[PDB]
């Protein structure tokens, strides 16, 4: 019992393990793209204006 | 029958392993995961508007 739970509970937190750093790094990267986004539809708005 | 209910309870409880640690990693990653929509409709609502 504690032999496959061992095992089940650490690739279920590998699993929440990579859920994690993939959430915080979606987060991030999706923010920095928010900004890229941003200041190239502001630049592309301006000389299309 | 203590053998049989023995590996039956270790398998049952790796599988509630994995359920409960898919379940808070699932929380956690589409909590991020709303972040990351939030923002990004965000941004994207704005310089769409």
């Amino acid at each position: 019992a504690v032999e496959s739970t061992g095992n089940a509970k650490a690739e279920a937190e590998s699993r929440a393990e990579a859920a994690r750093i993939e959430g915080e790094g979606s987060v991030l990267q999706a923010k920095l793209k928010a900004q890229a986004l941003a200041i190239e539809t502001e630049a592309e708005l301006e000389r299309v204006k």
